[PDB]
């Protein structure tokens, strides 16, 4: 068998059936004879390729496979890899290299020192030393991406390797099963359970690895048993809990002092599937107030090591959440009271308040909708105003890197064809990966894109105001016609300049057979 | 509190009480006011510092703390770090940096791009961005070294940071407990146990992480229940099993074909705490024969990913071994029969056969002796001829890097004062870290060093013969007087030119109050 | 032709005829059939291998070739590479890798991520992607080491590559000539010359790249024409000027304030072949006083970029020094007056003051002796007391990393068989690379080693005193018998406990046919 044939068999045997890519000449020898049982999803720029694959992997809860062109294609994707690292997304990134005989002279298209290029944003990065090693290296890539803590990996392959003979002993790779589905030993788990049972006023904080593990329902059971309020850890990339459950308390503010104040009076705080903590703003103060003990369950040693406080347990989130939910006592304390509905912001017949947009989406969208957020000044209101009952209902760029949501929404919609995906994206953010729209058109992936157009990088104007920073350039983005961009890439386009038009456009979009972009005029 | 005071409190609260070091000026501000409850162990060269610390960590089963001088001191230690990486040794390597104000001009003693220097041989490598970050960075280092899979880490600290004010909130670091003591979830563990119970002819292969976890006794129980032969995985850095137990089958040859042949007819092979596999010689063939399934339990994702065959489970070796030993059925098959005693090699009244040396050590040494091996042509015979009943009884350079055993034997002896340490070291290997002898003299650490003097790099002459490689330079090392080297560093020195003298010298050495070196004339 | 044959032909055609090495199994396929016209120089540890090669390269003013064993051998050499980087030493470091078929499984002796291992201490680091690339990669290594700014490079070669067929077109590599012998364009050079001619009170500062270029005599002419005092730049790795020439002003103190004060009143300061500046101690103040302009000529862009003051010209030191010396006007100012002889320190009949040792060496040594310094508390006095008339007469560890001088003195003596090499090494420093002594014995390289034994890391005790740092551990090194160490490695050993014995021992050493070590009892 050839390296080509062996590698595709390995991929198929390991459950991979889709290649997200933007092709080049170093990749043609890999892409030729493309298997009839695989799908290729083309995107027009590599940030888009990786974003689509990332959304697909996150929503499918399985690895996604990417093929890019040498250094320039890899390089174009590195912002996307920054997000993927923070979301623990299991992405297998392959890039074609020059033929081995031309690497030394650094022919055009040589990826120099290739494995160093994507560092430090990958778990493993490698170029094999021979053609017959390629299937083994691919096996390593698959497993490295997939083991806890999941994350992106990189493999560079000289284009002449594909046609060479494989090692017949590579067949042992095909059916390897590698598990990291582990949990704390019984003795120490019993100690933890007793500490949770004995707590007088426990709180729970959940992060994105809960949703990645589909541990959401187990966390609901845990919170109900402990009668504990539940927060989502700051800078949330996913939604780990039903947002109208009585225990839910919303998104934690991403500040040191704000979080210790919120946790004051809680004697034990159990954090599951989050860094401790993904703070953002400068908000100096105490990590915890006196009287609060924190215990973190994380899938990632790097998270456990860097927490500035608390105990930690490094284990699989699904296995731990299930074990805890089934072991803790039913507390006789009263169940927390649900948060009240948010206020309705006064809305005239003109430009839309973001609150109006979210309220309207919540009213009109199906109960199993999936939302993506890249409307950076409106996140708090989004979190208050969308009732997200189900797992996998929210994504936000995990490293804060713009250009995620537009392509990722396409990948999520591909992963979840029965769930309507609605991406709410600022006018600034929309440009970073605008060409991703074409993939939705070409493959008829019926994502709805809601562009919040206020003409500016609004959160940056806000921060500049707080900082008292005057004379900052580059914060306004006037003069972008998003309906024309949508037409450019073949996506149906609507506008909404007021609430009546918003409702009309959403009605049209929800019933459409293809992707739709709605340009919403929002308050500036 | 100062950064100095806070950092030493963190170290003490995390169980560190010893600093292995070779000082320099960038380290004086750290070493000043050295705490009265800490011990400093000086060695004369940094390979020696790290080797001593490594032996101490491996034998104590706890992290060891190292302080080196900038780039040159770190650099001198990098061969030692190569071994430490392969043995999963929990080493916290700190190095002093220039004062922050002089780093930009690259003053003498500046460690340029410091965190990259020890890569790729460390789990984590870092220089903090401010003085007040130093205690937090130290906390990260401690936990990164200590979490499974354990390994060396590196922290560079500008010398002016120590006297600066610490963050008062660093007190939250002091008592953090971080656990990776995890095992496979119950459902999947029950599947594994059923597969072991159903095997008709199981075999067990054990690696160094078993001995590191002190899982040896649990593995004895497991092997007895399964009635299974037990091998030690190739290139063994430690001894994971009693070598005269009836199930023991010795050291696996480090070749692909040799191992698949050895495992032929075993339907399930359970590998615990080893890479799959640390092959060495070129010995192409099948990874496994038809009819053999392999299942690996490893603490290291990198091991699980790179195995060319078998299933894998990534979990703590101690937790897994205990769980398996207590869950499997007692097989009604007959217990394996003990290996017979090895043959006595004919020995005249002249130079010693290595077999004679090992037989004599086995006769005369206490039953709780600890052996180190850096006698590279004699490893197979050593493994056959030493009855090692207890855990922690054997160490061999885990990356094959010479210069480990001489210093490591000192660190092991420091860790285990009641167990006589005997390092068996070739005349070639003895030179790499010869100055370590001084530390044994200075601190009166009563290690016995047995120098096997045959005048040559014997295993290289052997390999050159197999390869039919003629005219190879540099394989002979005549003209070294090891008794004079021992005198040079203040260690009592004996010679043994024949068996009678070997017995006499060993008798003297075993009853000595300090370290002793015996130069043995072995067959060439 | 094989890769082996082609590579050795390339080496020979590029002027390489010596391999400095410590062998291992990955290197046996390279070392077999070793060419009869090459020499192999064995050393017993890799810091020693690289130090010997470094001294040889520095003194010969040509590249030196090194062969080490995989990661552990490379790692043992990294402290030596730290010095080599700072001295711009043209070292071609090769290391053997596992056979390509075993790299993926990380067999024992695999150098993982090999090219990253020696970073950041090499100019270029590489592992070829195929066997036929090896000769081209070797060509790249040779030229990268040799082009200005010279420095160490690293090449990792899988052991199976050597026996493979080479590309016949590799013959084009053999006779390539690559020049960096460049100087500033005429127009801008004329501007510089006019600025030097117009200076009222010029000063010259010279660094190690002057001695490396053998630009010393041109710098003498330049200083004589300009009637300018001449200093050696701080932390000097080499001696660039005759130390009793009337213009010579000695070693600059390695402090910011001290240097600007020394240069005060000099209107133009011309720095040639030095960083600006290799400061050491914290000595904050002005980089230059008002009225001083600095102009630097450096072979190294990294030096030019990081200078905190002055103009810079990046060019070959030999070409620039010759051009300037021949273009400047003869100033009618008076030639500077020679420094007076240093004082004689009172010396009783007991332990030796270091000043006494240097005065005695200066009296008794030949006028073409070559000195190496690793006696760290005595450098200032050494510089004042040795009359070094000729180029290539002084070496000191360029990164401050101990373990350089003992092996480097052997390499210098090998390079310069007619010039007596005398290494003056502290008792602390002597241990780092003590096994290098064996190479001097084995090859009968007649270096004289003068061990300054004061029982302590003296400069560290001194600095601790200045810092007012109390309770510092690890600063004393009692109990080392250097005559026994010398006997251990087959080197003739003498002692000197007082001046009469020093003179007697030096007389014996200077007339000896082989290497000699003299242990001198110096004041503590
Ligand atoms: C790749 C990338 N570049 C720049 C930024 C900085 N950034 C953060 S938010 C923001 C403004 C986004 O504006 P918009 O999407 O219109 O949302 P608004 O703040 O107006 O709600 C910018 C540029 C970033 N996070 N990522
Ligand atoms: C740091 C380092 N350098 C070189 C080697 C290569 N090496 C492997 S075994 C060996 C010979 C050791 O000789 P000796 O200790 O006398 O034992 P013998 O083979 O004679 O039993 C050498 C040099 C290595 N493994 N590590
Ligand atoms: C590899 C290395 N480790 C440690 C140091 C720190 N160091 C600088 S000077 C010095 C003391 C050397 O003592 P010695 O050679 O006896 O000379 P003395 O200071 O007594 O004159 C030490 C350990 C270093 N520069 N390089
Ligand atoms: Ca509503
Ligand atoms: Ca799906
Ligand atoms: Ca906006
Ligand atoms: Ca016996
Ligand atoms: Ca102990
Ligand atoms: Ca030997
Ligand atoms: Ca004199
Ligand atoms: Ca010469
Ligand atoms: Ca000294
Ligand atoms: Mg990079
Ligand atoms: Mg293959
Ligand atoms: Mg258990
Ligand atoms: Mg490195
Ligand atoms: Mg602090
Ligand atoms: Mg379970
Ligand atoms: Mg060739
Ligand atoms: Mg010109």
């Amino acid at each position: 068998a050839s390296v080509h044939g062996t590698t595709y068999e390995l991929l198929r045997r390991q459950g991979i059936d889709t290649v997200f890519g933007n092709p080049g000449s170093n990749e043609l020898p890999f892409l030729k004879d493309f298997p009839e049982d695989f799908r290729y999803i083309l995107a027009l720029q590599e940030a888009c390729v990786v974003g689509i694959a990332d959304g697909y992997a996150q929503a499918s809860r399985k690895p996604a496979f990417i093929n890019l062109h040498s250094a320039a294609g890899t390089g174009n994707a590195m912002g996307a890899l920054s997000n993927a690292w923070n979301s623990h997304s299991p992405l297998i990134v392959t890039a074609g290299q020059q033929t081995r005989a031309m690497i030394g002279v650094e022919a055009l298209l040589t990826n120099v020192d290739a494995a160093n290029l994507p560092r430090p944003l990958v778990k493993w990065s490698y170029e094999p030393a021979s053609a017959a090693e390629v299937p083994h290296a691919m096996s390593r890539a698959i497993h490295m991406a997939s083991m806890a803590p999941q994350g992106p990996v990189y493999l560079s392959v000289p284009y002449d390797d594909w046609d060479k003979d494989a090692d017949p002993q590579s067949h042992h790779l095909f059916d390897r099963h590698v598990s990291s589905s582990v949990r704390l030993n019984d003795q120490d788990l019993d100690i933890l359970v007793k500490a949770l049972n004995s707590a007088s006023n426990p709180a729970i904080v959940l992060g994105p690895d809960v949703d990645a593990a589909n541990a959401n329902a187990d966390c609901v059971m845990l919170a109900e048993r402990l009668k504990a309020p539940v927060w989502v850890a700051p800078s949330a990339p996913r939604c780990p809990f039903p947002t109208r459950h009585p225990c839910f308390r919303g998104l934690m503010p991403a500040g040191i002092a704000a979080i210790s104040q919120l946790l004051e009076g809680h004697d034990v705080v159990l954090v599951i599937g989050a860094p401790v903590f993904r703070y953002h703003q400068y908000d100096p103060g105490q990590y915890l107030k006196p009287g609060t003990r924190l215990i973190s369950v994380t899938c990632d040693p790097l998270e456990a090591a860097r927490a500035p406080m608390g105990d930690a347990i490094v284990a699989d989130i699904g296995a731990m959440a299930s074990a805890l939910a089934n072991l803790v006592e039913e507390s006789s304390r009263q169940l927390p009271t649900a948060a009240p509905e948010p206020a309705k912001v006064d809305q005239d017949a003109g430009r839309l308040h973001p609150e109006t947009v979210f309220d309207t989406l919540n009213d009109m969208a199906p109960e199993n909708a999936i939302y993506l957020n890249e409307s950076t000044s409106t996140t708090a209101q989004m979190w208050q105003r969308l009732n997200m009952r189900n797992p996998g209902s929210y994504y936000f760029c995990a490293a804060g890197g713009l250009g995620f949501a537009l392509p990722a929404a396409i990948g999520v919609q591909l992963a979840e064809p029965e769930r309507q995906v609605i991406a709410v994206i600022g006018d600034g953010s929309a440009n970073y990966s605008i060409s991703a729209l074409w993939t939705a058109a070409q493959y008829n992936i019926p994502t709805i894109f809601v562009i919040m157009n206020n003409g500016t990088y609004g959160v940056l104007r806000w921060i500049a105001g707080v900082l008292e920073a005057e004379n900052v350039p580059g914060l306004d983005v006037p003069g972008i016609d998003f309906r024309a961009l949508a037409k450019g890439y073949g996506v149906q386009a609507l506008k909404a300049d007021n609430l009546e038009q918003l409702k009309g456009s959403l009605q049209e979009a929800l019933s459409a057979k293809g992707p739709v972009l709605i340009e919403v005029s929002t308050v500036s």
